[PDB]
């Protein structure tokens, strides 16, 4: 599923991520913005031979399980493809344990370069919310 910017800045808001770890809104829209376009489907791969899925561009490295990611880990006990549906719950659910693990969305090196300190409020400017 290809999401609107509003569309799935509600979603993203239904499914408690705004200010989650104290991270607004329109943090974690520019992050799915530069990661995914806003597409589950997603897919890219590392160098290492890992993958990253869905709209935040989860990587197998750590966080689901593809099969194919030696000395891997899979810490929020999921399936890859699951972080490709069109529900956003399984990517939303991972985002959560990924940004409270300690550097918080600078995990997302798309958001630490491109959404980190501007102005993400643009990215829900104009939303119903
Ligand atoms: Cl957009
Ligand atoms: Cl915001
Ligand atoms: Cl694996
Ligand atoms: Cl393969
Ligand atoms: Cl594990
Ligand atoms: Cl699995
Ligand atoms: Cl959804
Ligand atoms: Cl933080
Ligand atoms: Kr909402
Ligand atoms: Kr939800
Ligand atoms: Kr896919
Ligand atoms: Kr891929
Ligand atoms: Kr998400
Ligand atoms: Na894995």
């Amino acid at each position: 599923k290809v999401f609107g910017r509003c569309e799935l800045a509600a979603a993203m808001k239904r499914h408690g991520l705004d200010n989650y770890r104290g991270y607004s809104l329109g943090n974690w829209v520019c992050a799915a913005k530069f990661e995914s376009n806003f597409n589950t489907q997603a897919t890219n791969r590392n160098t290492d031979g890992s993958t990253d899925y869905g709209i935040l561009q989860i990587n197998s490295r750590w966080w689901c399980n593809d099969g194919r990611t030696p000395g891997s880990r899979n810490l929020c006990n999921i399936p890859c493809s699951a972080l490709l549906s069109s529900d956003i719950t399984a990517s939303v659910n991972c985002a959560k344990k990924i940004v409270s693990d300690g550097n918080g969305m600078n995990a997302w090196v798309a958001w630490r370069n491109r959404c980190k300190g501007t102005d993400v409020q643009a990215w829900i400017r104009g939303c119903r919310l």
